[PDB]
């Protein structure tokens, strides 16, 4: 089965890559960064996130596993103690996979699609950031502030969550936009709370004077210019994730969180 | 089509209501309020509530409807000057109907389950109030503050709101629980964030020390003595509306809150 | 020099208190709980609260002391190992007095007053909860939630923490006024932020409907009936606490919340 | 009495101060804008911002007012049909002084101070935001997220609010900190609520990782690079206000906020 390994760099996550090398190749398993089936990440989130968008082109031909060598992570939930055990099950199978929704955001000038894990906020170069957010081609409100944040299910645990929205279950193929300090007196209004936008719906962010965002999509961000509406809605790929275990998504929670 | 119709009480929605049935005394409408199929409610979102809870009992049986003679309510989005024009509407069909998910409220003792439209909360009986959380048979947090509030989704602009909750569209079956003022040190440690949960996940609230408490379903609130564990789950029922036009969720929350 | 203890009343706590009468049965120390000057409170903050509230007639003439015989408290914030070095800095004095604000409630009906070291907060008996907030004798605001807290200095560490207030330093003579679950819609507005009040400030609290308020005095809580108004203001009165080390505020809110 | 007016630059501003210049002229009154005594600001409170920034050198020389030809601000709390009326009583005088707060900003590399009217806040420069924040001398927390801001008192109606963070009294000598977007898990811990600190309270921002911060006082923001500490106190210079009516802090709140 056609596999590849990425890791954070460091002397923890390369010397664990090398013997899970070692590992398959004892095993009839090919390695291939150009089309492989199984894709694991060594390290942190950040690095799984990167893993994620080196192959968001054909998500649907892989199942991703993530090792984390510092702290729990929400994608990369093995430890490195059990990354033999992740050898041998991955030899033949016998593993499910496991999908999550993820974000579409579309911009369009004067037009690029993007695919975002967790996140996907606007913000302005520079100057004052106002922006109409339109829901399903009705204007719902005119937004003041530092920013706005659409969150995809599983993303909600990041940025998300230090904006103050809800963390919902990634069964759920549903998007969470938040907002970013919001100026809200007898002249501008903004609606403050979370708004969870189910599949088939569109939120649509229109400018009002200046027309440079600074969009970011997980990690990745790039001011752009003469922007002429942003376009958020839950994509219709999935990303696939190989499950061996039970690890539920409230306990990954509690462990981040709780203790 | 056997109906009946509540009333606020006031003098505007009395004389409204005697107007429908005369309306409806036109056409073959017989009015009945033991087994009805439309139900009528004219006066505020509360008023619904007590309809709804009313005839609880066959929700599958019923469409129901909701008359504002006062502001735009979210379940009351009908004005009064529209009423003529629902009771023609009413005479045959050709509407529509709309469901909306509901919230089950399981609660033991040394059993009583509750159906809720908006929201149901859990309170102390005097003293502190101290519980155990539990998702999925597995141990989550413990809650030191005020309470918790379980939302449906219809019931996220109601109370679930003011407690900085999500605001979450009714086409996704799912509940949202929030917290009220937790005590969070380097002792007792909560999650903060509101949750969302699907269906068939079971959120389980047990006593630490007191086992008395003040349980609300919407508007009903009842202190329960010697509780072994409350119960929350999507419930398996749904309220059905009748629809006779385009009015979105998105659109009441933007008349309720923005303008 | 007169002095008193008491106990949380467990084991580790009455033991460690006859000890230290034992420690001061060897200096000119007289016991006495009519007219102490010396107060000391061993166990938590709420024991602390009780000791307070039991010479709340004499604070001019009494300095406070407070042993924490679990964690931390912001009152109580000697630990049990350093006892025998209080009996000896007690022996003759060369320790300094600091004081803190307190918070002055009076209620009027068809007139009690209170002084309040935490907070004091106002709910419905019942059902819904609607005030008109009036400062300096001019209207603020219509208040319709769950119910609102006024808050000193060294209290906002406290119930005023859980509801998103500010932590200020108890050097400020001032107030702090916050919102408990509040209703903003297209027809009810609050300010929503919290407010901090100077000294000479006065914020009356006045009913629109419902005349029975559940007033609480930090852990003291009582039902009030037929109310006119609520007033709270700074107190001229403060309490005195004997330092003999330098443990600053922040140094205590790092280590209760911080770690 | 030496004065100055600085306009909005719009229609409406400019020719209401050709009105006052020529309603000046009828008096003993110089015009100057080198040395002036009374400093009138006709447009916004951003108009006031720059009015007072362009004359920080000598405020205690200078009494501010400032005209709304917008909606009511709270540093202009002055309709643009009163200008007569303001006219006629800066003549002679009998008015009286009114002084607020300021914030003292000073930062050192390998040191520049500036004086803040509304508020001071730090930002990172592109990567993440990483800042030992040190209270007295005592480190108190190490803050992971957007970044922090520094707020007068009379500053708090504005960024601060916006951020959560409480609106204080400008009687109050004092400053108040807030976070932007904190990260908080099982492994970073800010304190989440507001602080307010007394005079001579001094807070230092000390850098993890990168030494470049975006940093701002009021609306001018420049990137400073290689920042060793940055340093926020209240300062011991203060604005003043010329005062010929009674209107009360809170009830500029209200018609700013409620109505
Ligand atoms: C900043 C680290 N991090 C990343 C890269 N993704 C996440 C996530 N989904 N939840 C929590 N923390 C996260
Ligand atoms: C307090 C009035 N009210 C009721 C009874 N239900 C709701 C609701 N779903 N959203 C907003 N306000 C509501
Ligand atoms: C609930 C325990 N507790 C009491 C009784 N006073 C306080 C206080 N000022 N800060 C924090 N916790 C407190
Ligand atoms: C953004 C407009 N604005 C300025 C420039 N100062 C303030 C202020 N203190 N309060 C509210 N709004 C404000």
């Amino acid at each position: 089965m056609k596999y590849m390994i990425t890791s954070k760099g460091d002397e923890k996550s390369d010397l664990l890559r090398l013997n899970m090398i070692a590992g398959f190749g004892e095993y009839d398993m090919e390695y291939d960064d150009v089309e492989p089936e199984i894709v694991i990440s060594i390290g942190g989130d950040g690095t799984f996130l990167s893993a994620f968008h080196q192959y968001e082109e054909r998500l649907d031909e892989i199942a991703f596993i993530g090792i984390h060598t510092g702290h729990l992570g929400f994608y990369a939930d093995w430890r490195p103690a059990e990354a033999d055990k992740l050898v041998k099950l991955l030899a033949k199978g016998e593993y499910q996979k496991v999908s999550y929704p993820l974000l579409k955001t579309t911009v369009k000038y004067g037009e690029a699609t993007y695919l975002a894990l967790n996140e996907s906020t606007v913000k302005s170069s520079g100057g004052p950031f106002v922006v109409d957010v339109v829901i399903n081609d009705i204007h719902f409100e005119r937004f003041r502030g530092d920013g706005l944040c659409m969150s995809t299910p599983s993303g909600t645990t990041a940025y998300n969550k230090s904006l103050g929205g809800a963390l919902m279950h990634p069964s759920i193929e549903a998007m969470q936009l938040t907002e970013m300090a919001s100026i809200n007196n007898r002249v501008y209004r903004t609606i403050g709370s979370p708004l969870v936008f189910p599949k088939h719906h569109v939120v649509s962010l229109q400018p009002v004077n200046d027309k440079d965002f600074q969009i970011s999509v997980d990690h990745l961000s790039i001011l752009h210019r003469d922007v002429q509406e942003i376009r958020y809605e839950v994509s219709a790929k999935k990303i696939h994730f190989a499950r061996f275990r039970s690890f539920p998504f409230w306990r990954r929670v509690h462990d981040s969180f709780i203790e």
